[PDB]
């Protein structure tokens, strides 16, 4: 409150009076200077930067509201000067970051040559054009959210005016040390959760949920844990949007957290596409679930949407960066430089070190890193995965037998993951013939997530990306594919000609795939192909171990026992997560060698496997602690 | 005031006959007190009470009620009537707590009378309860003080106990799914001994000690900033042992509003409170601050609870506590915590020596079920083996003839309580023999305050010792030898007089009465200095043991200047209060249930890791070596 002001103080005193300042509020991780002289901002920041980084902060300028445009009277102005060349798709308009959202055919006839067409915009309108390409699909969720932003925004701006404040404090005490606590997804894996405290700040790195359907004392996180309240909690940072690791977040808001969230723009996109679906299916079975729609819209609110690379302020003593983490759209890893930086962090989250053909390998170059949180799904010796090559042989092998049967082929994925991978690698298989020429099916989560990766190609590999928006070859449009809702849809599809059906549940717990599993499982023709991680408790599991004889609901709710005679096939290599070697590899090749590691996210076995792996062949000290334990890091 | 209460008075009343004339049942702390009209009831050993007591698994404790008993005053008068006087008695007490009156006497038998039947006369007579004992060679000045404060705040301190047996009793509110223990001191190092276990129901604290090694603040107390830590919901806190690095910080918990228990064996108590304010007044007789107060003190009496060695007692109602002989200090003891069910106890040592002492009985090794055990390494790392203490009384007697004859002074830096005990006894008897020339031993006034509560609590010396006191009279605290010295007059003296040996304070030179000995005899090469005790790592005695000569520090007129030594420096390896490296081994062979888990804590760091290291080689067993702010799940 006063801190601030010195702050502010120092602004003024840098800066000249021609820069027509009209306030500067702290607005979340950011400082922002508000201007009556929109040409201001079109002139070189470097005066800006340099003050910047004097004050350690990053610094925002925007137009003041006095010297905006009427929305209503800026479309005209822009429609004049680009003009209808550029063929412009949408206008959208944000009250917040005072920016004019313009998606055209071509984004660079919006731009100019030197960027001299939106200097004009800036110039004529006051507001910040962000210039984006067209989206081939829009996507229902976006615009949701989209929805909920605007007609949100006196409230949004009070949240990061509060946010701010707690910020860019100075710390009230000194930075003696630094602990994590475990509270999920160790030596499990399921309820991902992880605590950072400082003497000064409470965050959380993931926050998540355990999927198979088993006890609440197995299925959330321990909040019930005495260090862990919720008043006192600053932040949580969400690495990817699987509920492994992001489900369990509207549960916060509905018991009354009221702080910030950040993770990439699609990790919370996808996100809430996944927890509403979660909703869905409660409603679908009669299942009590906590947490309504309203809880995710909260979430919406407070979430502090970050792009790779960039420098976050989130504590007055913790700068977050987000990293890719190459596992699923969006999936980023976590570095922390905490007080002084001489025991900075990073957290992996669920992550590959392979490039694939949808996203780009994960990243292993850092500032300074004294500690590194790692997960362990595929370790211990007996995890190596075969090459894409082979695993992509074996595939066709399997799907060439089903088809030369005259059956269909069952691959169950969640929404997200290895959905989107295999919709790549299927349509160009059968488009070159390698494939017979046959149906894909696709439930509407998949389709609906795949939107999304359309509606953010920045974050898709460049192989892909330059794929799609330069040759004009997006696989996802795809006339192999159709795309599947309704019981009464999915009837026709089994009784009918052989295909291969994607479908959602990623091990078969519930959802759709559950209900194509009912009606295909006792054909021997028919065959079900399992490519993601099939975790412990789930029936995914159960039927990759071999069970044969599952009971469940009628075509009523009647009880029935399935003597399952499907072919059951497991193809590894195709996992979002990075093999046994790869993870080796990762440890060997880093940015600044770590001294500590901890193990999550890993199977019990696994984990203790892997950490004297690590250990003996380099020398590094790795903790693999229990679900309430805590490690210290500085 | 609760349910669950009235339900166990129910169950306690329908298996007692009208005979027993009960007044009430009250919850008072740990134990369940059972209040009658007819003293003569409490003469009775008990057979229906204590078959009640296994029957409910709690423990039972009969006292006359308020209403039966005689006017204090009145009382002394009937007292006297029955003795007659052949049984000297030296001073009558009551306590209006425990519905006791305390009687010390030169001959306690006379007072106890043949077949019990003088005591039980006084209870028929009064409706006091007699707790008999010797007369004490030698009064002591902390315990008076202690009784005094108990005493008046008997008003207060009935209430307290009404209230924490009111939350002991009650039914655990959540399951006992889970237990951990985080390291909040003396992990890794050797300093602020603190330990925080959790339940889901209770939070309690295993030590509370303060890094006597004075420097910073971060490095002196122990981590009460924890998330986890709250002073409101600390159930209890348990002191092992009266030593500063394990119960120093005590005080600062009562000043910063904690209302709850403490518990410990009663000299650990009373030598506690004496180390604490010696504490105090060091401070602020060097002008220093200090998070604590006498007030404070005082507040921590009030709520402490004395436990006798192999004293099961409910602490939570999820927990039960025993303390085990430690054998390091007087009252030193181990903690064995019964948690829920049982399935997953632990055990925390504290200091301890797995040997026998002149002094003290060898640590406990014998224990019900365990799962987790959490011990000292103070000497881990087979490089501290020490030698036979027959052959360190030997290298000792050698280098007391060498320096005396030389004309020099022999000067030993000690604790008011720990190797100066064993050393007194030991010199004792060689003196008396006639193995070392006749020559005083001067003593400082703490170490005698600390001796005098020796004799007051004989019960926890050896048995050895005990009887050779007791019953022999060759009480080795009495010996013309030894001299209290009190001001600073009497220690000019003794610097500026004829060579003898000196015993003074503060173990490692911190200050007081051991750094003024020093600032007067380290420059004659004709002195030396015998260390006896442990040296941790911020200290002068650490410093001037490990081969340094020069230091500098304050003169007469606080002058900033140079000490240069010349001196001998003889350090004796096998005489500290804590088992070596091969006894420390040893006693994980000889545990009475092998622990699945160990943790360790009051270590060196190299040590530390050194022993955990050949724990697991040699036992298989898996051991924890946990930094300081770091969290172990045990359950
Ligand atoms: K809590
Ligand atoms: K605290
Ligand atoms: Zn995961
Ligand atoms: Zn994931
Ligand atoms: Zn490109
Ligand atoms: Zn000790
Ligand atoms: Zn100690």
């Amino acid at each position: 409150s006063e801190m601030l002001e010195e702050i502010k103080r120092t602004i003024m005193q840098r800066l000249p009076e021609r820069v027509q300042v009209a306030k500067v509020e702290f607005e979340g991780p950011e400082v922002v200077i508000y201007t009556k002289n929109p040409e201001i901002i079109t002139e070189n920041g470097n005066l800006i930067r340099d003050i910047a980084k004097d004050i350690r902060k990053r610094i925002i300028i925007r137009s003041d509201r006095s010297v905006l445009m009427d929305p209503e009277k800026a479309i005209r102005k822009i429609h004049e000067i680009v003009p209808e060349e550029a063929k412009i798709t949408n206008i959208s308009f944000d009250d917040v970051t005072c920016e004019v959202i313009i998606e055209a055919r071509k984004p660079g006839l919006v731009i100019g040559k030197y960027g001299s067409t939106s200097r004009e915009i800036v110039k004529n309108t006051g507001w910040a054009p962000k210039i984006l390409r067209t989206p081939p699909i829009s996507s229902e969720i976006i615009e949701r959210i989209r929805r909920t932003l605007r007609k949100n925004s006196k409230e949004r701006k009070k949240i990061l005016q509060q946010l701010g404040n707690r910020i860019h404090q100075k710390p009230k005490y000194d930075n003696d040390w630094a602990r994590l606590t475990a509270m999920g997804g160790f030596r499990e894996v399921g309820r991902s959760c992880l605590y950072l405290q400082t003497p000064n700040s409470r965050v959380l790195l993931d926050c998540g949920v355990n999927v198979a359907g088993g006890d609440d004392k197995n299925s959330y996180p321990y909040l019930n844990v005495p260090e862990f309240t919720l008043d006192s909690l600053d932040a949580v940072i969400i690495t990817h949007a699987h509920l492994d690791h992001s489900g369990f977040l509207p549960y916060l808001y509905h018991y009354g957290y009221d702080g910030p969230v950040y993770c990439t723009a699609p990790t919370r996109d996808l996100m809430t596409l996944l927890q509403l679906d979660h909703i869905d299916i409660a409603h679908r079975e009669d299942e009590p679930l906590p947490f309504n729609v309203k809880h995710v819209k909260k979430s919406v609110k407070h979430t502090i949407t970050l792009d790779y690379g960039e420098v976050t302020d989130i504590a007055p003593d913790i700068r977050l960066t987000l990293h890719n983490a190459g596992h699923i759209l969006g999936s980023a890893m976590a570095h922390l430089h905490i007080g002084d930086g001489q025991h900075n962090m990073v957290y992996t989250g669920d992550f590959k070190y392979e490039q694939s053909r949808l996203l780009e390998a994960a990243a292993n170059r850092f500032p300074r890193i004294e500690t590194l949180v790692m997960e362990s799904t595929y370790g211990g010796h007996e995890d190596v995965q075969p090459s894409r090559n082979r695993a992509e042989k074996e595939l066709v092998k399997t799907i060439y037998s089903t088809l030369r049967r005259g059956g269909k082929i069952l691959i169950p994925v969640f929404a997200v993951g290895r959905a989107q991978e295999l919709m790549i690698v299927l349509e160009e298989y059968i488009r070159t013939g390698i494939i017979d020429e046959v149906p894909v099916y696709i439930d509407g989560m998949i389709w609906e997530a795949n939107a999304i990766h359309t509606a953010r190609p920045e974050y898709l590999s460049k192989d892909l990306r330059d794929q799609i928006f330069h040759m004009g070859h997006n696989p996802f449009i795809s006339d192999i594919f159709h795309k599947v809702n309704g019981m009464d849809e999915r009837r026709e599809i089994v009784e009918g000609e052989p295909s291969i059906i994607l479908s959602t549940s990623g091990m078969l717990t519930g959802g759709n795939s559950l209900e194509y599993f009912k009606w295909l499982c006792e054909d021997p023709d028919n065959s079900l192909v399992f490519v993601g991680y099939q975790a412990e408790g789930s029936l995914g599991r159960r039927i990759q171990k071999g069970w044969k004889e599952i009971p469940l609901k009628d075509e009523d709710d009647k009880m029935r026992v399935y003597n399952v005679r499907m072919n059951i096939k497991t193809i590894e290599g195709f996992s979002g997560h990075s093999d046994r070697r790869q993870l080796m590899e990762y440890v060997k090749r880093i940015s600044p060698k770590p001294e500590k590691i901890l193990l999550c996210h890993g199977d019990n076995y696994k984990t203790l496997d892997l950490a004297s792996s690590i250990y003996r062949t380099y020398r590094i000290e790795t903790k693999t602690p229990l679900n309430l334990e805590t490690v210290r890091i500085q």
